[PDB]
């Protein structure tokens, strides 16, 4: 298609590995650019944490009201909002929308920690229907994204199935899935990615990450006016491990998905 082509271009001009997945609900049409290949997530990541505690919400009823102690052995490279509760406490849904609106990697320990681990997030994704993802490591070392490394990847085809399925479909009840996609608008960190490749009247919930190479990532649901609700997944990763963030590449991306599709 029209779009692979571009994709492929703004890929080879940007010297990097560029993986894109689109579905349309209007028709359940996907676009895909390296869309079965892997590449590490970064601090996407989280939101596959935050819908498993959501899930474990829904049979015990109050679970994101309950406080969670923050010790100083949870601090680790990134913790704007942890580090002022260090010695006190934060809910469960504080730590979910830390996680996701800051990209706090403290929080994100917790919510892993609360689901028993990586392989507990990874439980969740299997039990959802994504035999794709791993997640293997705890924060920070989950962000390394060395190449051919397969810990804490996932595709952009089995991620756009995934934000698709918790945040318009069904793999949360009502309540949950409002509350992520709530958060998901709330985002603070992704004004230069997705979201700055799209017409601002469109609504748009999404969550960065970024790590070594010039990793850099999103994954957005998309209301534009007009259409029927997007998800797009834009991951990118460089050869140098020193490589600068590039989040103007993926609002090309995004740009090239919004005017092409
Ligand atoms: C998620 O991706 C998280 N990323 C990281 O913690 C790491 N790096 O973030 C950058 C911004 C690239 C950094 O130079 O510190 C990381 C962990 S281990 C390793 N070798 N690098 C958080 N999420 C993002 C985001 O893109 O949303 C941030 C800007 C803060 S960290």
């Amino acid at each position: 298609s029209a779009v692979q082509q571009k994709l492929a271009a703004l890929e080879k001009s940007s010297t990097g590995r560029l993986g894109v997945a689109l579905i349309d609900t209007a028709d359940n049409t996907q676009v895909l650019y390296r869309g079965d290949e892997r590449f590490p997530m970064c601090s996407t990541s989280k939101v596959m944490a935050a819908a498993a505690v959501l899930k474990q919400s829904e049979t015990q009823k109050q679970l994101l009201n309950q406080p969670v102690e923050i010790k100083p052995a949870d601090l680790v490279n990134y913790n704007p909002i942890a580090e002022k509760h260090v010695n006190g406490t934060m809910t469960l849904a504080e730590l979910s929308a830390a996680a996701l609106q800051y990209s706090d990697n403290t929080a994100m320990n917790k919510l892993i920690a609360q689901l028993g681990g990586p392989g507990g997030v990874t439980a969740f994704a299997r039990a959802i229907g994504d035999e794709t993802f791993r997640l293997d490591r705890t924060a920070p070392t989950l962000n390394t994204a060395i190449p051919g490394d397969p810990r804490d990847t996932t595709t952009p085809r089995a991620m756009a199935q995934t934000l698709r399925q918790l945040t318009l479909g069904h793999a949360l009840g009502e309540t949950q899935r409002a509350q992520l996609v709530t958060w998901l608008k709330g985002n603070t960190t992704g004004a230069a990615s997705i979201r700055a490749g799209l017409p601002t009247s469109w609504t748009v919930g999404d969550k960065t990450g970024s790590g070594d190479y010039g990793t850099t990532n999103d994954i957005a649901v998309i209301w534009p006016q007009g259409r029927a609700p997007l998800v797009l997944v834009t991951y990118f990763t460089q050869p140098q491990q020193n490589a600068e963030s590039r989040r103007d590449v993926l609002a090309s991306a995004a740009r090239i998905i919004a005017e092409g599709l």
